[PDB]
């Protein structure tokens, strides 16, 4: 039911509609084609579009991979909503059963409330702070 697509295998159709996400002008699609190909070459990141039968809801991604940890983020396509959790399932699973990390770590502005309020309900917990942000964990044992 729920499909993760790798960046790396995006479509022009699919670059053309996720990077507007808020007539393309040649840098920026020549922009978002520098992106994708950074993406072929570097292990560390992975960006993945997520399908729900077939319709697009969102995308996440995964940074500083390593053995051990990864930071992680998330997008609602947005015209959606209610689809937080699902991403954040999916999000979960894949660091956990796929890239095999122990750690799952992420940053917000301390006013993305929307995007603290999934964390804690997915049993993150803030570890550190900044003048910008929180800081959040969630580890798997
Ligand atoms: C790459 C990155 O940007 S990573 C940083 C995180 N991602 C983003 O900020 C990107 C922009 N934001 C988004 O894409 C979306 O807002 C998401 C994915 C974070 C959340 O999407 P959705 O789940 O569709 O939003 P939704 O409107 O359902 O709200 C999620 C929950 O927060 C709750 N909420 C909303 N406002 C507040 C608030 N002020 N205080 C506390 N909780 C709140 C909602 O009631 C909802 O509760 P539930 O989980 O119990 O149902």
């Amino acid at each position: 039911l729920i499909k993760l697509k790798n960046f790396t295998e995006l479509n022009s159709q699919e670059i053309e509609l996720i990077f507007k996400w808020r007539k393309t002008k040649y840098i920026d699609f020549e922009e978002h084609l520098r992106f994708l190909k950074k993406l072929h070459q570097d292990s560390s990141k992975k960006y993945f579009l997520v399908f729900q039968d077939e319709q697009i809801i969102g995308v996440i991604d995964f940074v500083n991979i390593t053995t051990k940890s990864c930071e992680f983020g998330l997008y609602a396509k947005p015209n959606l909503k209610g689809v937080g959790q699902i991403l954040m399932n999916e999000i979960i699973k894949y660091a956990f059963e796929s890239l095999k990390v122990n750690t799952l770590k992420a940053y917000v502005f301390k006013s993305n409330h929307k995007a603290l309020k999934l964390y804690q309900q997915n049993h993150f917990t803030i570890y550190d702070e900044d003048k910008d942000f929180y800081y959040v964990y969630l580890k798997q044992s």
